[PDB]
């Protein structure tokens, strides 16, 4: 038995790094840890949600699981945030595609997020409340991919509650208004952030387009995967 | 490289039994396995989401995480019902409670869920759609538990998205109408299964007293689970 | 002149037993007193919503008109459990159906009801309470039924405020998930009940096949009414 | 056995006048007959919703009760414009009051309605459609009013589906904004006269003041009757 | 620098006559000035939004545009109400028509206007507040007409937010139920005059047909400007 | 008469350049042209809503004011974006803030906006779009204003249908989510620039304090719109 600082997470307060890079497959957070983290110990194990601590190029840097959806991401970053005092959470994630012009293996830099979910209505006397990115994690990231001359796509996404999705005409609005990625977690984190005077942002890798039907092989997604890492990676030098 | 028969699982169709428990923490579906099923083997280990395909006295039964909220359990047990051609899903978790005459440790049979979540009213056409579990499933819940001398509650559940309610006068409304649970996942699983024609139940153990903030010590978790799972696992004899 | 102990019953306080039995015509329930009830008293008449107080088998049972819809419903409900202090009511209808494996006569035993009104979202705060019946009342229903050899359906019902209705795709929705049938009263009644700590249940006979339009004849809906009260009488004497 | 040209009606086509008073009472229904009409004869019984037709003044003239509640005034008024072809319903009743400036015994003649039911905004695609009374309706309500020396106010309603509001801050609200009137059906008429190219208005007596408290008793209930149907009476013969 | 009473208008406090006539161009409020206001002085030009106040035989009367849509027009009427102490506000319009007994040139007075805004129902506790013109005011717009053997519509505007509309089924559906005017000020107006004790009205000429695609000249619109002008002129001295 | 390339501009097709600069008032917009535009031509006085065509510091420009609230910009940008083929819309407004970090005159740089209209819900089946600045605009403000050395707050906007708010809670919750800015106009202006694949962004300073009650005076409000008209003028040539 050891003492729980929060209901999920059973890492001592301060053993996470201001700055958290959070994916929703802890599996991929123990190989970024293993592949990119130096002085790193893992922190946390609690429902699987692997958790690690290290640093990136000398900088104090910590990486989670998160799981799939808003309600999963939305438990673990306020804990991280509030019991952890973390200042700065990028999602690295993955995504479909709908916008005629991104294609699989993009690397998408997310603005700001739309969603079906009502967790931000409910923060915001049910108005509209927009999941908004944090503007100097988005322009660290924007910049990180120049330095490294990997192309990125810049703009929304659109986080989800169901994966599988039933809704006719959805993918042609978020076509019509050039949604750039569709995923399940960030419009849950960004406003997490606003609440405690923090930042937040988002970059994904195209795996599906979900009009053509093209879909990244496994070598495909690991190269994807490595491009979107180093970014981020390097972004949190800046941050 | 083995082949994905659905993006989150990695077992092979026909790999799962035609009934299913499942709970939130992957780690508890390994221990579920371990200490009550024989002919035993994990079936997935996809996003650490462990799942497990055994026998219980001498019937076909898996064991699998749903990892935390509608989102998550709804992948998964869309996939169990679509793809594995699961006939009965019954949901093994904890909960929380509002209601003055509910206690830390009691079992509770949950017969509808309530939600915040919109994935219902878009199932629907926007009204209300009553996340109902079957008929038989609560029945033998509740007939397993009197078997077994252990006193249940039987009621409504409550599923957020959230965890870290903010929300004043929801307790209240929760107590006043006599819910009996307060949890993530359930009014995500009953509706899907409806969909495909098939059975979902859910029961849990109180953890928490949201009022009155008693909460259960380890010990006495396990305890509790020991009771539960007992019930879940003689109820799966009878569907 | 006579005291009004509600605006719309005159009953004194005491002449409703604990148990009452409720369908929409006040002449219908007239018919049950006469052909099933003894010692049996006409105890309200105000805007022809006739009920009646005797005994159905030596135990106190009463029954009584509702009216047509869910604002109706609710104000006789609600004054039965404040007023009269009742204990539990059966909702004895008729229903639709569009679910291809429930045909006209057939008997439907509701477990939780679906609905376009908003009178629930008003009593928790926006979001979803499933209208949910109580689980001994069910179980009664179901065991009578069983006793005497009356095939029932058990499942959802969906109560609308629209009998005329003109909306595209909701009979499609409701036969995908389901639902068995179709009404205008119970998702009014179930929550009602709840914030009494009192209970509820419905029983309906299928009169439609919304799809086929198959359609019971006044004799087929004689003698589909015997079997539905004859299985509703003898749950009350269980409960 | 009688042909049944609706559910919920056994009058034959033809046996309505077109213009019909409708009040939620069958009783008083039967009682505006046998006081007010000449050559009259009851043409509907079926769940003891009486409806009379006959002539007042040599104009035809029907009489018939609509039960509490949108949903049930939908259904009756519904049939009569489409099955008997009326043109013309004036819905005569009893409301509450919240304004400071309207007193019991008060008569409100219904200019539009507010609602919380949500039949309106199902019928224009979920946006405000204002339940309007039809101003050659308001007008020979007004001038008939007039003619006989009788006050009236005039004004908005606000039709509610929960007689046993619980709400905090409606009161309020509806004061705020000048609503005359609180009753429970008039929002679902005005509607459905537009939808068959036809004729609505209301006119109400007001019984409660749900502010101070102050109620008519019995025989002010009679007196403010007597005045609201000659008015209704005289309006007819001018339409 | 000016004194200014509101943040939009400079107008002293008291130079506005109690009776106001709106329209959404403010060129449009220095031609009724010009042409049929004597004594005239201009009271406001913050924003171009042209006031100005004199007499019309004799009476004092106000004019001053409103511009386009809800918000703007809100601005403009809570001030005129608090501010400068208004009694009745007219507006003075064009609309479209999808009414297939409408015409093009028609002069259209309105007794209520619905709407995709929140605005009304941020009033009224999220419910359906009918937005409803004073009975008083429409009658004296009524009468004039008449007076002036000038034909007119009375019915049922829709005021929209979005001028630019791509809803499918939206003009069907107003069209079913007979609106005759489609604009977009009327729906905030109303309820703005309620809030103060006050009263408001709406008048418009049909300058297009939305299905048929007829539209007006600008010699047409000129000629059915002066109708509506001059009946809503004469209707000021009823007022 | 001239032809009406739209129903509220008569300009020209061609008479507006690529980049606009819109702000509420129209006598601001001719301010804009006459002290920092040359070769400036004035292109629309339509209901007063002044619009000139010319250059700054070589590079074609256009500033046209766009009235208040979502209804009016709406209508204003999607003619520029359709008809006009305009690519980058900037608009530059005044604001109030809630925010306690920031402060009247302080200029402020919009990353997305939220609002209480329906016009987004409208656009994406009901649920959450973001009003979302596109990046390279909002870097280019941010580029000009550090290159200029005027400090900027970057963040969030609230736009608003109404100025004169009686939402209780509303202000606290804005402040919670660090909300910079409240407005009218942001949220309906991004979503138009999406449907047509363009851009826009908004400045703004604030005049306001809506908690302190802060305010500044007429000489603090002119130094403070000078300083943000050259920020987005300077914009303009990296854009
Ligand atoms: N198509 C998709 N939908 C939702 N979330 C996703 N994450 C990756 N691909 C996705
Ligand atoms: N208090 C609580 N709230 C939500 N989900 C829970 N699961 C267990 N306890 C819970
Ligand atoms: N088709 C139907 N719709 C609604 N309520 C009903 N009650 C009986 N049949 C019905
Ligand atoms: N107070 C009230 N509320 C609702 N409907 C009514 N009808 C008469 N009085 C009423
Ligand atoms: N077609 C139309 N839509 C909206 N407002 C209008 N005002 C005049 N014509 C209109
Ligand atoms: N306080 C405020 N509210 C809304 N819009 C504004 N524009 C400037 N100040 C404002
Ligand atoms: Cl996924
Ligand atoms: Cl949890
Ligand atoms: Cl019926
Ligand atoms: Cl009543
Ligand atoms: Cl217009
Ligand atoms: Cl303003």
């Amino acid at each position: 038995h050891h003492h729980m600082a929060t209901p999920h997470n059973s890492a001592k307060v301060g053993d996470f790094a201001e700055t958290v890079l959070m994916c929703g497959d802890p599996l991929r957070a123990k190989l970024i840890a293993d592949n990119y983290l130096e002085n790193a110990k893992q922190v946390n194990s609690v429902r699987g949600m692997l958790g690690f601590t290290g640093t990136y190029k000398g900088k104090p840097l910590s990486v989670m699981g998160h799981g799939m959806g808003i309600p999963s991401i939305s438990i673990y970053a306020e804990e991280l945030y509030n019991v952890y005092k973390v200042k700065t959470i990028i999602r690295v994630g993955t995504c479909g595609t709908v916008d005629p012009n991104v294609h699989v293996r993009d690397v998408c830099i997310v603005t700001a997020s739309g969603t079906d979910s009502n967790v931000n209505r409910m923060r915001l006397l049910g108005h509209d409340f927009p999941a908004t990115a944090n503007f100097e994690v988005v322009s660290a990231l924007v910049e990180s991919a120049k330095a490294l001359n990997i192309p990125t796509q810049v703009g929304k996404a659109y986080s989800t509650d169901i994966f599988y999705s039933k809704e006719q005409g959805l993918n042609e609005a978020l076509a019509q208004y050039h949604f750039i990625a569709v995923e399940m977690e960030s419009a849950g984190l960004f406003p997490i952030a606003d609440y405690y005077g923090a930042r937040a942002g988002c970059i994904c890798t195209v795996s599906d387009h979900i009009i053509t039907h093209e879909s990244a092989t496994p070598e495909e997604r690991q190269t994807s995967f490595q491009n979107m890492i180093k970014i981020a990676l390097e972004a949190t030098l800046k941050l």
